[PDB]
């Protein structure tokens, strides 16, 4: 049905094709070329690293630092209510997710490794540098205690330092921004890959995903979840001795050059017979949008 077209936002409306109809010439509102649509089309289009190498530090740090992060979040899902079980269901709320790294299923780590390899890769696509500090970050084990019986069988508790001591700057919160949306392009491929496509309504069957949506009109809830989770990622990142300096802030505003056809712009004029060749005349524009 054509209902399912409308986005998330907009409401569905039935109003002229036409810009103009009838209405009072005063209150007549002239309208200007319109900006093209592009947005129309959701194709997401992450960063090309493929060509990008790993530098030396990040690729011998990588390993521990995947297991590390890995169990990061394993810690994420247990405060969330994430509870070990031998079954796969994870609505049953059974999942063997709890084991080491080794243990975890193949395609589970192997899923874990690109996603590390991918995040270090636009971090590293993003123009920002990363370098480690000193080896003391890394040496330092400050760690504060937690339940035993809160926390998992194994003995290695995960949760490090606490966040509180490391800062986040705005050009932090911007790289994770870009990361998030980098993140969320690369899962939308691969679901366009998989054949599913965008509505209103989610259809497994019919492979129809509201959430197949340009990462600005994606739901706060996810947007904050996914921003979140790659929050304490970077925050890790640093906290372990690796300080990275992000591109300045550089604003080259694009003046909406694009726009639909060639138009430049639209010329408003009365009739050439009403030319006033001699008297004092007035009349008054109004400005609806500067
Ligand atoms: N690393 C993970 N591996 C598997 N499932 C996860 C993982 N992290 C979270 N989940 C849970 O499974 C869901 C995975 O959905 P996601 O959008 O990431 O893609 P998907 O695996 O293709 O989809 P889904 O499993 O929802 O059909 C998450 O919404 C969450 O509930």
């Amino acid at each position: 049905p054509c209902y399912e077209a409308v986005l998330p936002k907009e409401k569905l409306k039935v109003e002229h094709s036409r810009e103009y109809k009838q209405e009072r010439t005063y209150t007549r509102d002239l309208l200007g070329p319109t900006v093209s649509l592009t947005q129309a089309a959701f194709t997401p289009i992450p960063v090309d690293t493929s060509q990008i190498v790993l530098p030396p530090h990040l690729e011998r740090i990588r390993e521990k630092l995947a297991e590390n992060i890995h169990e990061l979040w394993v810690m994420n899902k247990i405060e969330l209510g994430w509870q070990y079980g031998p079954v796969r269901d994870d609505n049953k709320r059974q999942h063997p997710c709890l084991v080491e790294f080794s243990k975890l299923p193949e395609q589970e780590r192997n899923y874990n490794l690109q996603m590390s390899l991918e995040t270090l890769k636009t971090l590293l696509a993003l123009g920002c540098h990363v370098g480690i500090s000193d080896e003391h970050a890394e040496d330092k084990v400050k760690k504060m205690k937690l339940p035993k019986n809160y926390q998992l069988t194994s003995g290695y508790k995960p949760a490090p330092m606490d966040l509180s001591f490391i800062k986040l700057t705005p050009s932090q919160e911007a790289m994770v921004d870009k990361l998030a949306e980098n993140a969320h392009n690369v899962w939308a491929r691969d679901r366009i890959r998989q054949g599913w496509t965008y509505g209103i309504q989610q259809d497994v069957k019919n492979r129809r995903n509201p959430r197949l949506v340009p990462y600005t009109l994606l739901d706060d809830r996810t947007k904050k979840s996914n921003k979140d989770s790659l929050r304490e990622a970077v925050r890790t990142l640093l906290g372990y001795g690796y300080n990275l300096e992000a591109p300045d802030q550089d604003h080259a505003a694009r003046a909406e050059v694009c726009s639909g056809t060639g138009e430049r712009f639209r010329i408003f004029r009365a009739e050439k017979t009403y030319a006033v060749k001699a008297g004092r005349w007035y009349f008054e524009f109004e400005t609806v949008t500067a």
